[PDB]
């Protein structure tokens, strides 16, 4: 059975986290290898437990007759933005959870704004709550502004399977029974067409392989007698002990190492690749010259830069934005990979300013070179607000 990477999106208290939990209960009925996995399981943390939020991302391991799924349950809680960004750079889909009972609401439309910019391709919908909605014109009307959302962001929003069900009914159903099987009842049959869907509508990933190496550098540790050690999650490429790689970015000059070691969890490799989360093993450099924000990659195929021309879309405040728009002179944070650094805007001649909900193009300099490249994409943030998601079109310097 082929692995596939998927996880829940979504706003805050919408459901994720109990349908993660339903998911593995009801998988676990017609496979006896899932683990199951009950709410307080997932959300373990003693924090997470006591105030009932999801604090750091959970992954989860279930498997369906035509694939086995590694499902990364990701906060809701703009406070955890980071932790989703990090939980949706695996997914090759995700699964958008959405009250019927409240609809849509800001991290609902940010989420699948933000899948997009890490590249997540599909989404599959799953409208929870319904158990609390009586009034089958409401479900429509959800129905139709999440189809509505996604079309808006450019997934095939009339296309998406939204499914319509009760993760905590699903979840209650197994608990009493856990060998309910397909068809006897609702709420399961709900979760089993949301696994039916993943199945079918989540296309078998296809590694990005074919492409010089390039892994974003997450953190950085020195292992005693062993060396310094950068982990990250590959992006393209491949990496192999004995390859010659730079680090790209922040630091004044891109610096070259030769890779000594590559490990994943207790699992010593010869060779990493695109999609593989590890640890890399640098010979020779210390923590005083790889960290978090720099990219290890092939020598020669990225450069440092710090004046750039990008597309960006400005959000709205329902998007989780603002009002208001910006000017030249805008001093915000700019995330491109594990990167955050302040730039400095410059809108094109004859351009005032850029308003949300428009898609604009302006000039960006940065106050410390990062690694650049046409087409990455990346994020604006200032004062803890999202307020652009865009795209490098051109190097300037
Ligand atoms: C044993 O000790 C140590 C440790 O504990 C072990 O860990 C288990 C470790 O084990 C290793 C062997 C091995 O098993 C473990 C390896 C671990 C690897 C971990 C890998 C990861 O987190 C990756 C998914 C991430 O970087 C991921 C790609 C990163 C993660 C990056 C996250 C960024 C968050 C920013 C948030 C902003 O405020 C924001 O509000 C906002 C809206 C920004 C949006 C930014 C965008 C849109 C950027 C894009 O330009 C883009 C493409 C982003 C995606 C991206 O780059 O994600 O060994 C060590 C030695
Ligand atoms: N009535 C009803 N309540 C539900 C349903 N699914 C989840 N809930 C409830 O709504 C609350 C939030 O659920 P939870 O799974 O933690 O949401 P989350 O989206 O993971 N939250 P976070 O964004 O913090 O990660 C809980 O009290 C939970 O029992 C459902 O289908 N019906
Ligand atoms: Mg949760």
């Amino acid at each position: 059975k082929p692995h596939v990477n998927v996880g829940t999106i979504g706003h805050v208290d919408h459901g994720k986290t109990t349908l993660t939990a339903a998911l593995t209960y009801v998988a676990a009925a017609e496979n006896p290898n899932v683990e199951v996995k009950d709410y307080g399981d997932i959300d373990k943390a003693p924090e997470e437990r006591a105030r009932g939020i999801t604090i750091n991302t959970a992954h989860v391991e279930y498997e369906t007759a035509k694939r086995h799924y590694s499902h990364v349950d990701c906060p809701g809680h703009a406070d955890y933005i980071k932790n989703m960004i990090t939980g949706a750079a695996q997914m090759d889909g995700a699964i958008l959870v959405v009250s019927a009972a409240d609809g849509p609401m800001p991290q609902t439309r940010e989420h699948i704004l933000l899948a997009r910019q890490v590249g997540v391709p599909y989404i599959v919908v799953f409208m929870n709550k319904v158990d609390m909605v009586d009034d089958p014109e409401l479900l429509d009307l959800v129905e139709m502004e999440v189809r509505d959302l996604l079309n808006q962001y450019e997934f095939p929003g009339d296309e998406v399977p939204v499914i319509r069900g009760s993760a905590l009914l699903a979840l209650e159903q197994m608990h009493r029974n856990p060998k309910t099987r397909r068809g006897e009842n609702e709420w399961v049959d709900k979760i089993w067409e949301l696994l039916d869907a993943i199945d079918e509508y989540i296309p078998t990933p296809v590694r990005d392989v074919d492409k010089p190496f390039l892994m974003p550098v997450e953190d950085v540790f020195t292992i005693t007698g062993r060396g310094t050690v950068a982990t990250g999650r590959i992006e393209r490429g491949k990496v192999k002990v004995g390859d010659e790689v730079e680090i790209v970015g922040l630091a004044p000059e891109t610096r070259k190492t030769v890779v000594t070691g590559v490990e994943m969890h207790r699992k010593t490799l010869q060779e990493g690749i695109a999609g593989d989360n590890v640890g890399v093993l640098l010979r020779g450099v210390s923590r005083e010259e790889v960290e978090r924000g720099q990219v290890l990659a092939k020598p020669g195929s990225i450069t440092p830069h710090t004046k750039f021309e990008a597309s960006v879309y400005v959000l709205k405040k329902e998007e989780g934005g603002r009002h208001t728009g910006f000017f030249s002179g805008y001093r915000p944070q700019f995330y491109f990979r594990t990167t955050d650094v302040t730039g400095v805007v410059q809108l094109p001649p004859g351009v005032e300013m850029v308003m949300p909900g428009d898609n604009v193009t302006f000039t960006v300099e940065l106050i410390k070179p990062v690694a650049l490249e046409e087409g990455l994409r990346f994020a604006i943030r200032e004062g803890g607000r999202t307020v652009g998601a865009g795209v490098v079109t051109k190097i300037l310097e």
